[PDB]
């Protein structure tokens, strides 16, 4: 019975690295965190900077998010991503992706109470 919550910090959430993601970060990480199983999550990103942090940008600066909702909070500071995008010759169940490292603000959509992230929605 995982969580909202629970969800997105097995999708977004990789505070052990500090940012060192190797070529080959998204091939390992999209498997482990279970984002390959039914199929290829075309995109995903994950978030380097502590729990806390990115909880604490439910209380940030509120922006429409893309699907229309308005439950999507922009972080003040820039923070470590890395971006995984699924490659053109990604051939399920071998799902391969190309990683880009970034430090840009994250966009997250929140819920619940306590009110925590529950999707990424973008980085800029
Ligand atoms: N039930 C939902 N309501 C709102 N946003 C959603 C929901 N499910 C997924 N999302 C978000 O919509 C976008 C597209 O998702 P999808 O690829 O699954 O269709 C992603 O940013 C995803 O965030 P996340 O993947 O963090 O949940």
């Amino acid at each position: 019975k995982e969580t909202a919550a629970a969800k997105f910090e097995r999708q977004h959430m990789d505070s052990s690295t500090s940012a060192a993601s190797s070529s080959n970060y998204c091939n390992q990480m999209m498997k482990s965190r279970n984002l390959t199983k039914d199929r290829c999550k075309p995109v995903n990103t994950f978030v380097h900077e502590s729990l806390a942090d990115v909880q604490a940008v439910c209380s940030q600066k509120n922006v429409a998010c893309k699907n229309g909702q308005t439950n999507c909070y922009q972080s003040y500071s820039t923070m470590s991503i890395t971006d995984c995008r699924e490659t053109g010759s990604s051939k399920y169940p071998n799902c391969a992706y190309k990683t880009t490292q970034a430090n840009k603000h994250i966009i997250v959509a929140c819920e619940g109470n306590p009110y925590v992230p529950v999707h990424f929605d973008a980085s800029v």
